[PDB]
């Protein structure tokens, strides 16, 4: 029984909803009997918080693959993108030196932050995977984003609805990754 472990924040936590109605725990359903899905996500976190907290899980889950979804509460209170891309970096390396495989997700901030910000913030992504040469799967919320509907009031987190379709989107991006 393989470990696929997502460090993340409230895009996978789930945001105002419990761990079992967010996407992981679905995909974790949909996976039954086949690989196990540890969702290691807390609203809020920023990449250091993230990081902080990589060690024990990597030691305590032994996870084969480790999602990274991380830096979107960085950029979202103005962090320095420099800084950000360095706790990422530790992240990967983290996650290669416990021999398991990294697979980011790429983030995009709000268009109402400014159109230098937001490039320095995205480039981050494409440039540490490159890097390190790992995945760097699309950003989930882009198709979200389509469906007004699959959005909560505050338009930056996904609701309860949308969940099982993230789910599906996910099982297809992870399987020939998996
Ligand atoms: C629009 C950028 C996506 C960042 C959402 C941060 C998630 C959280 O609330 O932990």
């Amino acid at each position: 029984a393989d470990t696929l472990l997502i460090l993340g924040d409230s895009l996978s936590a789930g945001y105002r909803m419990s761990a079992s109605a967010a996407w992981p725990a679905l995909l974790n359903d949909k996976w039954q009997s086949k690989t196990s899905v540890v969702n290691a996500s807390i609203s809020g976190d920023t990449s250091q918080q993230g990081l902080a907290r990589l060690p024990a899980l990597l030691k305590q889950h032994q996870p084969r693959w480790v999602l990274v979804e991380l830096g979107g509460n960085d950029g979202l209170r103005g962090f320095q993108p420099q800084q950000t891309e360095q706790t990422l970096r530790q992240i990967l390396q983290d996650v290669k030196a416990a021999n398991a495989e990294p697979l980011l997700m790429q983030i995009r901030l709000p268009a109402n932050y400014g159109r230098r910000y937001n490039e320095a913030f995205s480039a981050i992504y494409p440039k540490l995977a490159k890097e390190f040469d790992v995945p760097l799967l699309p950003f989930f919320m882009e198709e979200v984003y389509l469906k007004p509907q699959w959005m909560q009031d505050d338009g930056i987190h996904p609701n309860r609805d949308a969940q099982p379709f993230i789910a599906d989107w996910m099982a297809k991006q992870l399987q020939p990754l998996v």
